[PDB]
């Protein structure tokens, strides 16, 4: 401790952007001691703290800028994290646990129990070599379990992506791959938690038009047809593909190209979704407008193949993963598999009793 807790907690000022001026060794609430930097953003900063009222246990503390639009968004996030904590008092459903929140001189602060690396960071540090199928299976099972509980409590996350899924502990072992003739990092424990509820929407609330990060965004969002819980199911199917291959299913940044890639990989969009959309400019006599011969057309033709073509092995457990991913990636959100149904899919017969029982 370079600093004393009472003195440090009262010595306070903001910068011109409305960030809290702070550094390692500072205190908040005479309770939280800053020991590391974890992230910065337009919203504020994230620091690692020791919680001196709970045995110096480690927390991630979000410190939101002293700016009204960020303060208000944080207040809405806190109200969602409160409703989740209230419905899962014993944390069986694998959501990040908000341990505390407070207003620090205009800065909204949100504490979470400290976890390991996110699932994107781990993949990146493994040179984008994919997770082995048993790890994909256990992670898929935890995602279905976590989001089924939110969905059955009238909530949709809307922004599921590998960066928002955190390992409880990301320590790995280094195994040598016979087939790759080169070494792979294998996480020792595949237990995960779902983070980032700042976009989560209840059934009765106003639904923003464009939700989810591009790669994880479903066709009903792109076509502006309305969205609900099935939006999260599509995102999970994209995430599973990415854990299994190490690259994104939809490598695009434009709506028309994205819908074309969905057709190349998944088959035709249902005609009723095309009929209903305002985005008629994407279509001609009911078909997507697309030049197969342009530079983008040649890229998509070479790179975007039917989903089953991406299987790495053709044993039944690989067939079962691909069947479940195809059901998560149904175009029509009303026919898309629900997470209550996904938990009964035969893919999950391959779990160990320990993985199944949590
Ligand atoms: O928004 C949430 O719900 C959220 C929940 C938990 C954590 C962070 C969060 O958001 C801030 C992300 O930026 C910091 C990234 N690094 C780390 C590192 C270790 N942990 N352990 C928990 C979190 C964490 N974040
Ligand atoms: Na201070
Ligand atoms: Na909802």
């Amino acid at each position: 401790s370079m600093q004393s807790s009472k003195r440090s907690s009262r010595s306070v000022e903001d910068d011109k952007e409305g960030h809290l001026v702070c550094r390692i060794g500072d205190w908040l609430q005479e309770r939280y001691e800053i020991v590391g930097n974890l992230g910065e953003g337009t919203f504020g900063k994230v620091v690692e703290c020791l919680d001196h009222a709970r045995g110096k246990s480690q927390v991630a503390l979000k410190i939101i800028r002293n700016v009204g639009k960020y303060r208000e968004a944080a207040r809405l996030e806190i109200n969602v994290l409160k409703k989740i904590k209230e419905k899962d008092k014993e944390n069986k459903f694998l959501c990040v646990l908000m341990s505390d929140w407070f207003n620090f001189h205009g800065h909204m602060c949100i504490a979470f129990e400290l976890l390991g690396k996110n699932t994107f960071e781990f993949l990146k540090e493994n040179n984008f070599q994919p997770y082995p199928l048993p790890h994909v299976r256990h992670m898929a099972y935890q995602l279905c379990h976590a989001l089924r509980f939110l969905h059955e409590n009238q909530l949709t996350h809307t922004d599921l992506k590998p960066e928002n899924i955190l390992f409880v502990n990301s320590e790995f072992e280094t195994l040598y791959n016979e087939h790759k003739s080169c070494e792979e990092k294998s996480v020792k424990n595949t237990s995960i938690r779902v983070a980032d509820f700042g976009s989560a929407t209840f059934d009765h609330e106003h639904h923003t038009t464009i939700v989810a990060t591009r790669h994880y965004r479903p066709p009903e969002v792109i076509l502006e047809l309305g969205w609900a819980q099935p939006c999260d199911v599509w995102s999970i199917g994209c995430i599973l593909f990415e854990y299994y291959r190490g690259f994104t299913l939809f490598q695009t940044h434009e709506n028309r190209e994205h819908l074309v890639m969905m057709e190349k990989i998944l088959g035709p969009i249902p005609s009723h979704m095309i009929h209903r959309t305002r985005k008629q400019k994407y279509f001609y006599k009911g078909g997507l407008v697309w030049d197969e011969n342009s530079s983008d057309g040649r890229y998509v033709k070479e790179n975007c193949k039917p989903l089953k073509s991406y299987m790495l092995q053709d044993s039944l457990e690989h067939v079962q993963l691909f069947d479940l991913m195809r059901r998560m990636l149904e175009f029509d959100p009303a026919q898309r598999i629900t997470l209550a149904e996904a938990l009964l899919h035969p893919f999950f017969a391959g779990l160990t009793p320990e993985e199944r029982s949590f």
